[PDB]
């Protein structure tokens, strides 16, 4: 039984592969099956933010794998305002509200209260299956 | 004495005015003085935000008082990256900050702690001493 420990830095052979959301992205030790095929477990130290791209490795570095954010379910924000944007980032934080950040574009998990309160500045709203890098801060 | 207790919405020629800072507009009851000297008691409809331009008078309508936002010492930040200071915001609301949020500027109360945390992201951090209206949510 296959199981990952150490995450490097550089990119190397994405032979093998593994799909997981955000939730489970910060659990440093866990197990399900996997892309490339052979299940295997986790060995990451804590607190570790897991992004998509990250390569991981064992022991003997015989193998490669790669994290890959999964889609999730998200309420997804458009706008090429930043004002508008930049009011929903502050009232979102006030929630603390996970929220992932892009220019033109704000993602966080499907909440309608929350589209509501977006929807309360003129901002379009729409939902999406999408992956979700939130901001660091756990 | 003088008392204060309407807000009119339609506006009307100012007798006179008050500054005052954020922490006092936000005080429904309290003892102010206005710019010519003189006493009042601000006595408006409780949980009501005194915003710059606001203009209040009493009973008998023969005083209208302009709000003036006094000038605070405060942080303001810019950054000709619009979505550089969308990070900022949302971070900023992370830990409650009062904040006015203004087209490419920001502004809050000083506080050195928040200065560098902001220069981390890679924010220019300067010093006004300005009138400060944080958002209401």
């Amino acid at each position: 039984m296959l199981y990952l420990t150490q995450r490097l830095e550089i990119p190397a052979a994405a032979t093998a592969s593994v799909t997981l959301p955000i939730d489970v992205r910060v659990k440093s030790r866990v197990k399900v099956t996997l892309n490339d095929g052979r299940d295997a477990g986790l060995l990451l130290p804590r607190g570790l933010l897991l992004r998509g791209g990250d390569v991981l490795s064992n022991e003997e570095g015989t193998e490669f794998v790669q994290v890959i954010a999964a889609d999730e379910e998200v309420s997804v924000v458009r706008c090429d305002d930043p004002f508008m944007l930049a009011k929903a980032c502050y009232h979102l934080g006030n929630r603390h509200v996970p929220l992932q950040i892009m220019p033109g574009e704000l993602r966080y998990h499907a909440d309608h209260v929350l589209d509501d309160m977006l929807r309360q500045f003129g901002l379009t709203v729409t939902f999406g299956q999408l992956p979700f890098e939130p901001e660091a801060g756990a």
